[PDB]
């Protein structure tokens, strides 16, 4: 297994995969790693799982009928996956807690999101489409467009929903186009 987290790039009390050589903070992986269970795979072995059991699940998909979902164990996970590449990238701390607004010549969004509220979300099974998610995923980076402005601050949200989009798209396999 490797000695580093698959997440956040740090040593300390890791916990290996049985079937991949990716290792784990506790809180990094999604969701937090089980208690128990021997052998134990991670969410990138589960994801990889569901493609080899149904390979037409590869075939392009309108990103429509992606969000209209309904959120069984398999979109569940597969949103799970979607957040946690999100985290993979260090430019995630930005966006992981709660924000506050207080900069002169702006005002604070109306509807606040982070990172770990969505995480939250999803462990607390708040969300019964696919849509809940990837809007709250979106929110985040358009609020942060808005209330920065000008300020080139403003690329870090860019940044970090290029990453998303991009892992949107390759984890619910969405038609691709020019
Ligand atoms: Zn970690
Ligand atoms: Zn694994
Ligand atoms: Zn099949």
């Amino acid at each position: 297994n490797s000695n580093i987290c698959e997440v956040c790039n740090k040593w300390g009390r890791l916990f290996c995969c049985d079937t991949c050589p990716r290792s784990f903070h506790e809180h990094c992986h999604i969701p937090s790693v089980e208690a128990n269970k021997n052998p134990w795979s991670c969410i990138f072995c589960r994801i990889k799982t569901i493609q080899e059991r149904c390979p037409e699940s590869q075939s392009g998909h309108q990103e429509s009928e992606v969000l209209m979902r309904q959120m069984l164990p398999e979109e569940q996970l597969k949103c799970e996956f979607l957040l946690l590449k999100v985290y993979c990238d260090s430019k995630s701390c930005f966006f992981a807690s709660e924000p506050y607004y207080n900069r002169e010549g702006s005002q604070g969004p109306q509807k606040p999101m982070w990172l770990n509220k969505v995480k939250t979300s999803l462990n607390e099974q708040m969300y019964t489409r696919v849509e809940g998610f990837v809007q709250d995923m979106r929110l985040i980076f358009h609020n942060h467009k808005e209330f920065y402005r000008e300020d080139k601050f403003t690329r870090l949200g860019i940044q970090v929903q290029d990453i998303f989009e991009k892992n949107f798209r390759n984890i619910f396999a969405i038609q691709e186009t020019s």
